[PDB]
């Protein structure tokens, strides 16, 4: 969108001499537009296109300067009281809008404006930050995060203490991403734009970066960046050229199968009833 | 108890065809006093008999199908709103109850309706989910997770982002059960039914599914789904037959002492003061 | 200050048999003048000084008497209630407070009274306990925890999900610090007074207690207790005598430089605007 995508590339040029005072109600109401955008699902930081993902580095822009163009104004939590620039996206909604809408919010699960909830998901007590996307029928289980423009697909599980790295701190290119169908295990961690192929499952404790070496037992082959579709991979070790020591790796030990399948599927009764 | 035992059964085949709205006042009646025995202990969905932890597969079904007797309701929160539909076990409660119930919640400590909380126990900031078991003296330490069904025994400690996996999703035959005075270090995960024997020690970022090996350094002897009582679990790899790269692994270090005991107790003067 | 550590050494004494009850104003007034002196960054668990990190043990017991001499409350939640007996530290504060005093809280960030939290710092959802201390410039991401009397420094980053161990269960002699300018990985964990010291990067799921072997594979050397300053430490194991199996270490991979510091530095954008 040319009217937004202008007035926004241009004040990012002078992002660190905008202030929510000195700041002019053109670009305020843009940034204002462009995040709404992303509230709803209209608008979204990255996408697939032709078999890649590509990033809208102006979308990312409009993220990080929504915190140069607002204020930080009080919000009464009931016991305490909170001091931020970024409100609540569920704070208007009534019963008849999370009706249509079709997801369900367990509290305490908490999510910021401009990031994209889609229809039948589960939020258990989370975080899902601003200019995230995730897509239908997952669910994100309980104190999981869904970093900053994290893209998350459809009917992919999110376990327990499970971290999806964003972009703001540290700041980052690309967003990261999980293809649709995966299964992400207990405490795992996935961040700096690394993508997870769909159908892919992640064990438990596994961390995976751009230095992270994603070892293929079978084909002696390793990857940086991201997993192949259908993968189950799980935490190991790779050694020294002196034996001294070893380090710690991605291991991908099979192909997702009848086995697996049994363990991480989702559960349709959990689901919204239509 | 055969009068609810059998209404429950019957609906539980039915699953997929109900809803909050074709269900028959007498199926939802009962499966509202079922769970409402479990919020006092008065049942519980597993438990030790003749040395053996039994599960009650039918208790199991009555928490499954809350879920699609019940609709879900909007949940006013300060700065935000929820949806869901399991109420907060301490809504109602006044301070003469946590006075004669004897436990202490540490906001934004959060407990589903349907888990059981024993006298003495601590919350930090954390989740209790339904149909859960959280014995005497025990802490659960912040961000720490009691997953659905659960079984934590008496004088427990669950340190910081610990997760005990439930029996939702993904779906489980048996719960996950710590037995009494176990210790769970920071970050680690215990998860599919394997059981934790009394008076055993797992250290930091251990992670304990069906398939993770508990390997005994000592006798060379391999464990698959329990730790035996007494043991002090840290975590390691084993190396492949061609050495060419190591897999995660739970090694017993040995068996506990002075020195471990001196790390890992729980402080009474935390605990409710007579 | 004599007068109030004074009157402190004297209870913590009769520890065990003082209860809100039992106890005279004279002690309660102190306890309650030296928990406010914490709150304000006035005084301090631990300081440094000629280059040496030391403990002021009888601080450490007036954190531990506020627990036998004050008695628990109910907190009104919003959909839920607490019953517990630390206040919270933002409870009072109104606009022009938070104003001047220069951070930012993001919902449902949770600070408990008698925690420092410095100019200039930014609290995602997360938790820090009572006489903690945290610098300028520092962000806690979500879900981190900040242990009771931890020391953290200036410019510091402990991403999501990482804990940082307090003293109070278990009970610990020396609290947990992390010098200024340091980078915590998400889902690490340091505990048991083990010192990080300044400009030093951890890697994501990296557990420091003080058990733990922190190799160099530079020089040989093994340290014990904590990370020499400017060092990039990831997970990694090392081999049993007869390589039969390798237990979990910490290796010190290399000395902190411009790559590395791509990947973990602050976005000031999103500090307070002057
Ligand atoms: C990845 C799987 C699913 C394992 O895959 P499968 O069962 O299909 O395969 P398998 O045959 O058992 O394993 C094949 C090879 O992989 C290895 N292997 C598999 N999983 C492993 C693991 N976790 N650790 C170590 N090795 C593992 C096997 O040893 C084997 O070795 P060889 O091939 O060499 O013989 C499991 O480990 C796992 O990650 N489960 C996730 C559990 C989880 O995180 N649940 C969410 C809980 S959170 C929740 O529900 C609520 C509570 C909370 O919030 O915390
Ligand atoms: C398990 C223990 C207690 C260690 O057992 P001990 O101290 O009795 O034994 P030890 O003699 O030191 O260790 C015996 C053998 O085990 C190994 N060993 C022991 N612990 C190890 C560990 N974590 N990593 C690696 N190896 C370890 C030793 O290297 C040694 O090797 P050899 O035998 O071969 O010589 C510790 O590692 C641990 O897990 N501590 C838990 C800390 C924790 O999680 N605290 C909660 C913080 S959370 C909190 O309080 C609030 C903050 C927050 O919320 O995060
Ligand atoms: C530590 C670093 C920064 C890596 O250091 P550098 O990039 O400067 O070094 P490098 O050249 O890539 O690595 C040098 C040596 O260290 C090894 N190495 C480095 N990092 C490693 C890692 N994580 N795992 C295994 N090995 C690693 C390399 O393999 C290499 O091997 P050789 O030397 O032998 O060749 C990275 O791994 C890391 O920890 N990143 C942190 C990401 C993170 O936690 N972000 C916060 C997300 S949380 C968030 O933002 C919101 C979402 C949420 O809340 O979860
Ligand atoms: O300052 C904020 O409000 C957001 C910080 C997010 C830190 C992690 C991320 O990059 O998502
Ligand atoms: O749908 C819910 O409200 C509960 C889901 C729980 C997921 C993890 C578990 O099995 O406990
Ligand atoms: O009882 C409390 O309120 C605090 C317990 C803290 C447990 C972890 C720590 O030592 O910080």
């Amino acid at each position: 969108m040319q009217q937004l995508q202008n007035v926004i590339e241009s004040a990012f040029e002078r992002r660190a001499d905008i202030t929510p005072a000195n700041v002019d109600t053109v670009t305020r109401e843009a940034v204002n537009q462009v995040i709404g955008l992303l509230d709803s699902g209209a608008l979204r930081v990255a996408e697939k296109i032709d078999g890649q993902w590509v990033t809208h580095q102006w979308l990312k822009k409009a993220v990080l300067l929504s915190f140069r163009i607002n204020d930080n104004k009080v919000m009464d939590g009931a016991e305490t009281r909170y001091y931020d620039k970024v409100p609540m996206k569920f704070a208007d909604y009534d019963e008849a809008r999370f009706q249509k809408e079709g997801f369900r919010v367990v509290p305490p699960a908490t999510v910021r404006q401009g990031a994209f909830i889609a229809r039948n998901t589960v939020l258990m007590p989370s975080y899902v930050n601003i200019g995230a996307y995730v897509d239908e029928g997952t669910m994100v289980d309980t104190w999981a995060t869904v970093g900053s423009c994290a893209q998350i697909g459809k009917n992919v599980h999110l376990s327990g203490g499970v971290g999806i790295g964003g972009v703001l701190e540290p700041l980052q290119a690309n967003p990261t991403i999980i293809e649709d169908n995966c299964f992400i295990g207990a405490r795992s961690e996935v961040v700096e734009g690394v993508i997870v192929e769909e159908g892919s499952v992640i064990s438990m404790g596994v961390y995976l970066g751009q230095s992270t070496r994603i070892y293929d037992r079978e084909t002696g082959e390793i990857h940086y960046g991201r997993v192949p579709a259908g993968s189950v991979v799980v935490s190991g070790n790779l050694p020294s050229k002196d034996g001294s020591y070893s380090l710690y790796c991605a291991v991908i030990v099979k192909k997702v199968d009848a086995k697996t399948r049994g363990k991480v599927g989702i559960n349709e009764l959990l689901r919204t009833i239509d």
